[PDB]
Order: C-alpha cells, then sequence, then structure tokens
C-alpha cells in the first residue's frame, strides 16, 4: 500500500516470489513471440489466399 518492496528487504526477497516472477517474465514473452507469429502469417495470407 506504499511500494515498500522499494526498500529491498529479506522479508519479501523469497524463493517463491523470485521463482514466480521468472515464470511471468516467460510467459510475457512468448506472448509476444506468439503475436508477431499471428502479425506475419496474416501478411502472408493476405498476400497469398
Amino acid at each position: 500500500m506504499s511500494e515498500p518492496v522499494s526498500l529491498l528487504t529479506p522479508s519479501d526477497l523469497d524463493p517463491l516470489i523470485l521463482t514466480l516472477s521468472l515464470i511471468l517474465v516467460v510467459i510475457l514473452v512468448l506472448l509476444t513471440v506468439l503475436a508477431l507469429l499471428s502479425h506475419r502469417r496474416a501478411l502472408k495470407q493476405k498476400i497469398w489466399p
């Protein structure tokens, strides 16, 4: 409720939260990659019905 994380402390820095962020980052990258693929596919479909 005040962005206490900006203090950086062990009371939060846990392995669970770390792994969680990692998975989130991986998903964010996967979504983007899939988005670019869809766009590229569309461009091809247009010039190649």
